[PDB]
């Protein structure tokens, strides 16, 4: 029993997390194969963040002028590219530590691991989810950009992020590891609005029914309703609005309950309108909506990966 | 900025986890150098472990009856032993993927991480703290024994603990890597009583100085107070009481912050008293007690590991 906010393991994305220097700024990047996957700002100095014309930085650059640091191996670039705002690096040496992988666009409300490094060297991991807004609330440092995030299958790692800009408001942005970014945010520093932020809602009933699972059972009525009066509810209290889609993912939580999808949206009304009243769910005062009905299920049965 | 509940990276913990199977029990171990590490009652049936005398349990048991799979190749047991709670496999090969490691009893309001671990195949990892009654709040289903928490100085790996019993209360116990419990807790499925838990004060203070570095500043208040005064609020809201050795590991970020130790004890007086009133900090509407000062320096600074 007991659930916990977890993160895949992280050992197959250590094996990739290099160091890229380019001129005097250094950040890290992903070595799959024989390429290097690194934001395109570090060909900028912090003159250039202002406002950088990266075709024209790029082209005063040469593949010497790319500094890739495998631990203490020096990698030798022997091409570079542009791909949106991420830099291709080609090098010399395939990284015989590269795991089965794709590149995945993720939709706003999945969930993540992500490994935050820094001068290529891991530092930590930890579960964060892309929130509507396309923004990302994690802990990232000067260094930190380049750092990935993934899901694991069993044996595939599903890169699907990495961290290129904070935004001045304290959240994160980046891009897919294809550059395109997450949001309507760009790779300069420039006032940059995220939208209003709303709450994942198929995430927060997944977790109610974590909880039923647990033993946390307070929230539970008999009161029922109707999905369009249910989104109403939602509307009020800026939460995202549920789709038969997000009915038809928590089936199985329902099934394994024995919980009705509109009866538990009962009780998350009842939550949105009258509080929590100094109680805990789960050990939280506050409604998590972190864990997406595919985290529950995976927690609550043990399923491992490679 | 920002600031996340963060693990170490898994990587140099996943490449230790084997699968002990004895008779039909199956659990996970930790295969470091020639030797196997793994929690005693695999050699237990289920109606063993009502009450089980393990000294006699193992002597119906030979080397051939220990099954150690990593991954997919098969190691042949050449001598077993009984420390404690654990059980120590002596295999003819030496684990190549062994890191730099030591083995340590941390104690009461540190934190580790956790590798959640099914079948010696990890599944998941997630920061947690030895709370001051010697349980821990994890996630661990049925296989999740043999699971190990640790820390990561730099290149070495601490082991600090190995999970063996869910409590009937949902909470988990279990043991150092020389096989002494945490607590006055046994390896034996009976109602086992863990003592009033209290909330580790030196973490709570840290986690407020990690709100203020982060733009949190909401609960900063004037008010200061006495160690004593405080101690005596600490003692009504059940919170562990704060030493003298509590405010010099606490120097450091009271330096870098420009807020005194008592004047932080005054606003976590203040939020004991008067609550949180729906406001958050660092997100969470509770004060969270499993940041210990070491984490909010690593995490506010950068500090890698390999």
């Amino acid at each position: 029993s007991g659930f916990r906010k977890m993160a895949f393991p992280s050992g197959k994305v250590e094996g990739c997390m290099v160091q890229v220097t380019c001129g005097t700024t250094t950040l890290n990047g992903l070595w799959l194969d024989d390429v290097v996957y690194c934001p395109r700002h570090v060909i900028c100095t912090s003159e250039d963040m202002l406002n950088p014309n990266y075709e024209d930085l790029l082209i005063r650059k040469s593949n010497h002028n790319f500094l890739v640091q495998a631990g203490n191996v020096q990698l030798r670039v022997i091409g570079h590219s542009m791909q949106n705002c991420v830099l291709k690096l080609k090098v010399d040496t395939a990284n015989p530590k590269t795991p089965k992988y794709k590149f995945v666009r993720i939709q706003p409300g999945q969930t993540f691991s992500v490994l935050a490094c820094y001068n290529g060297s891991p530092s930590g991991v930890y579960q964060c989810a892309m929130r509507p807004n396309f923004t990302i609330k994690g802990s990232f440092l000067n260094g930190s950009c380049g750092s990935v995030g993934f899901n694991i299958d069993y044996d595939c790692v599903s890169f699907c992020y990495m961290h290129h800009v904070e935004l001045p408001t304290g959240v994160h942005a980046g891009t897919d590891l294809e550059g395109n970014f997450y949001g309507p945010f760009v790779d300069r520093q420039t006032a940059q609005a995220a939208g209003t932020d709303t709450t994942i809602t198929v995430n927060v009933l997944a977790w109610l029914y974590a909880a039923v699972i647990n033993g946390d059972r307070w929230f539970l009525n008999r009161f029922t309703t109707t999905l369009n009066d249910f989104n109403l509810v939602a509307m009020k209290y800026n939460y995202e609005p549920l789709t038969q889609d997000h009915v038809d993912i928590l089936g199985p939580l329902s099934a394994q309950t024995g919980i009705a999808v509109l009866d538990m949206c009962a009780s998350l009304k009842e939550l949105l309108q009258n509080g929590m009243n100094g109680r805990t769910i789960l050990g939280s005062a506050l409604l998590e909506d972190e864990f997406t009905p595919f985290d529950v299920v995976r927690q609550c049965s043990g399923v491992t990966f490679q």
